[PDB]
């Protein structure tokens, strides 16, 4: 006698059936996946085939209305942790995948879930009536686990590993509202999904693992655990990613930002190299050359320095110029150590090095003004400390270093300097807009300033944060490989970041922006207790990513 | 009827037996690998089990004496490309592995090979008499392929995936000298090894792939194909690796150099961050403060800035100071843009920024001299262009940027600036010494100079090369994971770099240095036609890595 | 009793299947392709589909290293001349294709040639 309180790892539970799961579907699936050859990895006694391994956990609270979708998984071999490894050596897959749901509710709870297999081609999100499909209702007082099989409802003969095609989706929405009859702060339960390949799952043809690898079939390995803790940098400042800064108003980033289509709209390679431009004019104001401020400018669209785009040279910051005159330190600007070289020789001049704020402006000879658009604007550089003498040569050149610091009028720290109101953007880039409760984020980093060199994290003067849209390993991996057949528009690729106290989720858009679901919250995430980063796969865009740091 | 000229992929050929392969060994191997549970991935009709997949190719010339070892493979599941993928989801393996040799010689050739399975615990290298083991002799005129089985001669119950233990080795040495009876330039043939798991091969217990991953069990993924082409940088200059510079005299690198034991002997993190030091003395010579050269110095061993070692602050170059006085540009020195800040406020001073050569010296107040040893020396910085005024404060601070350029007296390029005679090294580091025909290499990179800003690769003035011991992704992956149970001392981890014309091999020492076999050649490798990088596994240190670029 | 020096047009020679020529693959290819209606030009007595016909001749130098691609063809009706003539006559195809390789080398030569069938989802290039 086995009581229902304890479950075996090979135990399915109660095998709840749906009308999408038929014998005709299974017989057709084998008889048409036979074009791949004999079925591979179909030994029925293997431990990866027979045991249920962890897929996800999710929270069902009493504040969830009926019809509200709590869980959504796509049919993929990346659901299981072992068919995601076996798909590295095979060029196709076909068949089903069971999902076991364990609802950890007591007998005093009430309310029900619902579980329907949505056929492919149907939009998944709010407004999808799960209860009007062929469905299975699951009580919150259920003790034995309930398993349901995903049939392989596909239009293809088999799913190729790189581009699978159209796949069914599985949704767990609220059938009946969860009730705790007491009332209080203990109004949430949890359901755990595990997964196991069905009796009809298979891989069809073998291929070399030195072919299209794990970094080209899915963007799961772009965000690893050492990347977000202490190794990976950001794509704006080349500093350690020490936080997540939510942007509730939304932003847009053009330079050094790669989408999932493997193309950028900005003017920089995926690295931090020098800014070097030929034949941009330089001048100095007034006539006397004592304590003079060096000025340099060149029109956008004329910098033949990149093989990608020629609005600005490589490594140019996408920061608007805050104007400043005289001995006044500018506030919140990209400032890097630079120099001016003659074009006829290539020799940098002896005395005209300084901490030059680099940026974009609209009118160079008269009043300086900030700008966002690149069309009609000009790349403009100007030193922030006094330089004795200075070049006035019109075909002159500018050489600034790769990384930068923060221009601050005082030693006191300020907010994060790439605010969305001052970010240089070409015409044509998409905007990171909030989708429901999800909001765009930028990866913060400790970037030191010219008001305090020794300013690090936890300094008593205050920490200075610089934010970039993507991590540098993520945009490095995004420029080499293509994920067009990995995420349709209207979807995220969601990772689960677990901390020492709670856990949270961020998702990657098709356009390349990261999305944490915090609502209108703007509090910076600590990211120093981050222990685990693992991928969970494609999820709908209009679904709130779970966020609880405690 | 099947002629012997064409071979099937499932065809073993002639199954040549050795006295190490017995029935008692196989029965013992299954009966004692049963402690892992039932055998896994033992379905005999799988395509990865039945087909021979590529392992290596090697050249047998007429200049090879009898007893000279041409091929050496260790018993591992990384030999096969499919048991290297299946070992990501299992925590052990046990059993044998067949090797098929196809000798592409005509009937007019002569000479023979020999093939013995060396038991574990025996040193592999020159002086190993293969022909006095139980062996199989293979003619060069052989047409049908010949296969021999590796028995799993192990002292353990099974081999754990991370630390396998002691394994047999397989050697293909020259039994009889290859003769071409004509005489000429066509004196070489080729033998190809393929590999296939034996009937007794198995994996024993399953484990989560989110455990110890592919980046902790073997250093195969540290050197990937995009790393060595256009993405990975070096650990000294943060520039694109565009070549391999052989060092026939040998060198030693201390800073930012990680071994396979996951420990460094230098003073930098695996990134390119700023140099920032508190309470190091600054001064200026003479009395007048017009066009004065700024001097800064601080004793080694006193920089409380790192959690690793305190000889120098983070990002400090391991370059000896070449002395220079007056308006004379120094030659071959690490020079980066820097400044001086007061310790009492943290504010960097307005005018004292310049291109400061950063380095090590022995005597600061009198004559400046270069140094290599860190014990008793001092970190010393000095600007190379004139600065109006300058700080003389004794608790002052120094802030230099991460990347650097090359100090050149003229616009003309010179040789690679980190020469082995000027590299700052702590007492206790190992030296990269040549082992036979193999010589240490440093990964070159296009690093621009202060004589020509616009100097890039292929410039008509001449290219400037800066060399670092390891690639930055390699030393980044070496600092997070441990490869102590992956390479015993006296061995390399060899990758096969194939070009558009030929191919060559580099190997990674236990101490962390890279080794290409070019002899006394010092010609820089082009590395712009590099198309493939794949790993071949552990090989003996005293074996010449194959090198032919055409 | 042909000596092997002379080969017929209808003679395959020695047939070498790698691992992907399976019987149930052919059965799952034949029954699937009825979505185009009745199959056309299916008569295994016609001389256009029983004889081997020239596609493309290539060279093999001693300067070619191992791994260098000598002849690669995507699956098409254009690999056969009569199938390429009927390809403009029809609007779809389904089925395999036998490739026969004749090596013009004497007994004094040495070296081998690998031949694999790549699955359709695999990008073919340098790596």
């Amino acid at each position: 006698s086995v009581p229902g309180t304890t479950t075996d790892g090979m135990d399915p539970g109660v095998v709840a059936t749906t009308s999408v799961v038929t014998a005709e579907n299974s017989s057709a699936s084998i008889a048409t996946a036979g074009i791949g050859g004999p079925p591979q990895q179909v030994d029925q006694q293997e431990t990866w085939r027979t045991n249920f391994y962890y897929n996800d956990v999710f929270t069902w609270s009493v504040a969830d209305a009926p019809g509200s979708i709590l869980y959504t998984v796509q049919h993929s071999p990346q659901n299981n942790p072992f068919t995601a490894v076996l798909s590295q050596m095979y060029a196709g897959w076909a068949g089903g995948m069971q999902f076991r749901f364990i609802v950890a509710g007591s007998g005093v709870f009430g309310g029900r879930l619902v579980a329907a297999v949505i056929p492919p081609g149907i939009e998944i999100g709010p407004g999808l009536e799960v209860r009007q499909f062929p469905h299975v209702v699951i009580d919150a007082r259920s003790l034995e686990p309930v398993t349901i099989t995903m049939p392989d409802l596909r239009p293809n003969m088999y799913h190729p590993t790189g581009d699978p095609g159209l796949v069914p989706t599985l949704v767990l929405s609220v059938y009946n509202n969860l009730i705790n009859p007491f009332g209080g702060s203990t109004s949430a339960i949890q359901v755990t999904v595990e997964t196991r390949p069905s009796e009809d799952f298979e891989f069809v043809m073998i291929r070399a693992p030195s072919s299209k690898t794990v970094d080209s079939i899915s963007p799961a390995g772009l965000l690893t655990t050492p990347v977000l803790t202490g190794v990976g940098n950001d794509n704006r400042w080349n500093g350690q990613i020490v936080g997540l800064q939510p942007v509730p108003g939304g932003f847009s980033t053009c330079n050094r930002h790669w989408n999932l289509n493997g193309s950028t709209y900005g003017w920089s390679s995926p690295r931090f190299a020098d800014i070097d431009h030929r034949r941009g004019s330089a001048s100095y104001p007034g006539n006397n050359a004592t304590n003079v401020l060096q000025f340099w400018y060149a029109n956008a669209g004329s910098a033949i320095d990149n093989p990608i785009s020629q609005v600005a040279p490589d490594g140019f910051p996408d920061m608007s110029f805050v104007p400043f005159n005289g001995p006044g330190i500018p506030a919140a600007g990209w400032v890097g150590f630079g120099a001016i070289w003659n074009s006829n020789s290539g020799a940098p001049n002896v005395t005209t090095v300084q901490a030059y704020e680099l940026g974009f402006a609209t009118g160079a000879p008269g009043n300086l003004q900030p700008t966002t658009n690149t069309s009609g604007s000009q790349t403009v550089a100007k030193s922030i400390y006094a330089v004795v003498t200075g070049t006035a040569q019109n075909p002159a050149g500018l050489f600034v270093m790769a990384s930068g610091v923060i221009s601050t009028p005082s030693a006191n720290a300020i907010t994060y300097t790439p605010q969305p109101d001052r970010i240089v953007t070409t015409p044509g880039t998409p905007a990171a807009a909030p989708v429901g409760k999800n909001t765009p984020i930028m990866f913060a980093s400790v970037v030191r300033r010219t008001g305090d060199v020794n300013a690090t994290a936890g300094s008593a003067n205050g920490t200075q944060y610089g934010t970039g849209s993507q991590p540098l390993p993520v945009t490095i991996g995004l420029s080499l490989n293509n994920y067009s057949s990995a995420l349709m528009p209207g979807q995220f690729f969601v990772w689960q970041l677990t901390f020492a106290s709670g856990f949270m989720e961020i998702g990657l858009s098709v356009d390349g922006y990261f999305y944490a679901g915090t609502g209108a919250s703007t509090t910076l995430i600590d990211l120093t207790e981050l222990i685990d980063v693992r991928p969970v796969g494609p999820r709908p865009s209009k679904s709130t990513l779970v966020f609880n740091l405690g």
